[PDB]
């Protein structure tokens, strides 16, 4: 009962891409809720379970077809569904722990890994950095087999792990992010893999400390800037919200709007 | 040959009002340069000199015309005609007597004052500062008569500088601030005059810093916070141009705006 959103590798083109990250960001954020042009995704504090997570069902070329659910409150994969078993990421508290139990609920074998999925355990797990691990359509049509074949014994845990970090970015980074968005509609135009460059990764790494930022700024100033990369790896200030607008689509709650308080 | 833009005091309407400000700001302002939806002003350096003023033709219910001109540069009254008679404040620099001389080219007699138009002068020689004068429709008749019958020996020294203050701040920082703007047409509106109130005098008094602070930011944050007033005179601290964006309508030159630098 959880929204679904649908995405297919197969014949997949910018614009259904497109559609699949606006229609995943649409239900990941109400529109309650915008700071500064950016959306904010709901407040983890209070919020009723049957609002806590979406599902988005992936399918590719060969036919297979898996379901992660993501927490709306941070757009985190919490886990995933493939045919009659369910894999869930350690949980970092009771709460989360608890929450999980409300996903794949009919599944008949369900699992928690003891790790979690966070982007430096998936990295240790898959033995590469995001930083050697190719991105774009052909990489997810992968992904989504390894993850469909894991409960049968096909994939190792490296390349399980590496599937994570690939659904992962082009899923949730680019649901946080028009530029990472952007990176992935590129890579699926020419239909060319390659992995994330600086940008890509300081952006992801970043969007937590963004977030506060831009949501404790005075009228949008920030009051120690934030570091980012360029794509050739060069240094870029970001001293305000403004020239985030076009880069972030939505943040994690960190505190409650400050009054209006217009002039 | 400048471009002239007529307003009349006789029927005033909020909507006539708006209308007058609006075309002055057109004529002031080509669109050349934003910076934060902010429109700069042209820079002066290198401006021709058949670019740089506009007139402002006033009309009032007593039948009576004056005709002001407009520095571009700056939203500056630099003077008046009535009749066959012009006065011109004393300039501050060589260039800008030159520039004055374009001005009412044909008129019989030309005087320049001893004085600048400056807010600290005028109210020295009005024996009042801006917040004991009143403003709106009925100080703005009565400074257009004032005007007129000052080559005639009718207007003494106090009540043409306390004109000038009541000209100055209905035309050129309502134009420069939609803030103040909003104050003159409510006092249409209503029809009823009243002295400026801190949160106007304020902004007249931070026009430079703030189109400076504006321009000098980083991506929009200022480095050193401005302090303006409130209505009832308690400060109001801005910290970055989006508070500003409602309030000031254009900015002097004071920098080139730095390279794009989008991320």
């Amino acid at each position: 009962q959880y929204p679904i959103i649908n995405f297919t590798t197969a014949g997949a083109t910018v614009q259904s891409y497109t559609n699949f990250i606006r229609a995943v960001r649409g239900r990941l954020t109400t529109g309650a809720d915008v700071r500064h042009e950016i959306p904010v995704l709901p407040n983890r504090v209070g919020l009723p379970i049957n609002q806590r997570f979406i599902l988005v069902e992936l399918s590719n070329h060969a036919e297979l077809s898996v379901t992660l659910a993501l927490d709306v409150t941070n757009a985190y994969v919490v886990g995933y569904r493939a045919g009659n078993s369910a894999y869930f990421f350690h949980p970092d508290n009771q709460e989360d722990a608890e929450a999980i139990t409300h996903l794949f609920t009919d599944v008949q074998n369900r699992y928690t890994f003891a790790f979690g999925g966070n982007y430096d355990r998936l990295e240790q797990l898959a033995g590469n950095l995001r930083e050697n691990i190719e991105l774009g359509n052909g990489p997810l049509e992968e992904a989504i087999s390894a993850l469909y074949y894991y409960s049968t014994g096909g994939t190792q845990l490296p390349t399980l792990a590496r599937s994570f970090i690939i659904c992962i970015q082009m899923i949730s980074d680019a649901a946080r992010f028009q530029y990472i968005e952007g990176e992935m509609r590129t890579r699926i135009r020419y239909n060319r893999r390659s992995a994330p460059d600086p940008s890509v990764i300081t952006l992801e790494n970043s969007w937590g400390r963004l977030s506060t930022a831009i949501q404790e700024s005075n009228q949008g100033a920030f009051a120690s800037p934030i570091q980012l990369q360029r794509r050739n790896g060069s240094k870029f200030s970001v001293y305000d919200v403004s020239i985030l607008i076009p880069i972030i689509a939505l943040m994690v709650y960190r505190c409650a709007p400050p009054p209006s308080s217009q002039f």
